[PDB]
Formats: C-alpha cells, sequence, structure tokens
C-alpha cells in the first residue's frame, strides 16, 4: 500500500501473535458478558463493564525486563458500542485495538563525519 | 337519546340519592316560606331567602374524604322565581340543581407505545 497507516494495518494483521491475543478478547465478550444477558443494561454500561475489564492490560509506560511487561499486551483500546434502531435490547459493539508493536528488524549506516566537533577540524584555530 | 346533554338527563333522574336530595328542597320550600306567607316580599326577595340557604350546600372545590365533602351534595343552581298576570300575590318558581355527578366506572386501554421516548428508539443515535 501506498498510505502508511493502511500499510502498517496489514502488518500488525499478519502477525500471528496479536490476532492470539485479540482472539482472547472474544473468549471474554461471548463467555462473562452472557451472565447479564437479561439485566437492565445500556450503551453506557456495557462500555463501562467491557472497558473496565481490559483496561488493566492497557500501558503505555515500559517495564524492566520483557517478561514483566508482556503482562501488558494492548498500548490503548477504544469501545464504542451504540445501539440500533428496530431491535430494543440488542446492541453493536465496535472495538479497536494497537497491540505494543514488536521489533523486527534494522538498518543502520556508521560514517565518520568529522563535523560533529569542529573544535578539532574547523579553520579558526 | 342522541344529544349528549338529553342522555345525561336521564342518567341523573334515575339515580336515587338525587332524587333523595332534590326532595329534601321540596321539604324546605313548602315548610319553612310558610313562615312569610302573608309579609310583603317580591321576585327579588323571594329568590334571595330560597338562595341564601341553598348556598351554603353548593360548591366546585373538593374536600378531602369522601365525608367532608359530601356535605355539599348539589355543584350550581339555579332559582329564577317570576310573578304571573292575574293574581297578585302568587309567584312561580323554577329551580334547577345539578348534583355532583359520582363516579359509576370506566375503561382502559394499556399499550406497550415505544413511541413516548424516541430518544431511546428513535433512528437518531
Amino acid at each position: 500500500f501506498v498510505d502508511g497507516f493502511d500499510s502498517a494495518n496489514s502488518r500488525l494483521i499478519a502477525n500471528l501473535s496479536y490476532t492470539m491475543c485479540i482472539s482472547r478478547i472474544s473468549h471474554y465478550i461471548k463467555c462473562v458478558i452472557r451472565d447479564k444477558i437479561g439485566s437492565i443494561v445500556d450503551v453506557e454500561s456495557i462500555q463501562k463493564i467491557l472497558s473496565d475489564w481490559i483496561s488493566e492490560f492497557v500501558t503505555t509506560v515500559y517495564q524492566p525486563t520483557p517478561l514483566e511487561m508482556a503482562r501488558y499486551p494492548f498500548r490503548n483500546v477504544s469501545i464504542e458500542v451504540k445501539t440500533i434502531p428496530g431491535k430494543p435490547g440488542w446492541y453493536s459493539c465496535k472495538i479497536n485495538v494497537i497491540p505494543h508493536i514488536q521489533f523486527e528488524g534494522m538498518n543502520t549506516t556508521m560514517t565518520i563525519d568529522t563535523r560533529l566537533e569542529p573544535e578539532l577540524f574547523g579553520t579558526n584555530n
């Protein structure tokens, strides 16, 4: 792709390790929210239960060592649920998760600049 | 009857409890006004004596509890007396009383509208 964002999307989706994690959210929704299937809830209530959970797994700060940080898979999440017309008791969620992007490689160009410290190679001396 | 007023007339006349009350006015006229049978009185004077009495028994406001309100049987009354030709000392009254109409029953249609609060079922959301 040309657009940078689109190009990055496809790079994260191909990555298995994330779809393993995003899958674990499906095992949360269709598993736990089943309990409150009859309870009276709202657009603002489902956004609470579903967010209050995942919130303990999202950070920006990095912890020392890999293990102590891998506790936090995701970086940040949006959860915009909203009721639909017609069906009164039905809803339609739409989450979006940005996982902590892993290292994958890097190029590097070394060079003798001799321009960094001009005090040693400059004209004025 | 077709005419609504006429239909309501016959509904109140059949009602015994009123004819008991309207009867108590007859026991007032042919009983009390007998005192001033020889006194000099007028069309405007008989309308006073007969009205000043019944006036304490006519209201529109409702009192708490049934008993405290049943003190007032009638709602409103007209009293149009008028002298007749020929007989000078004779008159001819014509009162008309509307008693406090009692409860008698009611129908009721319950329904789930779902149109009362469109903020929850409307399209715009």
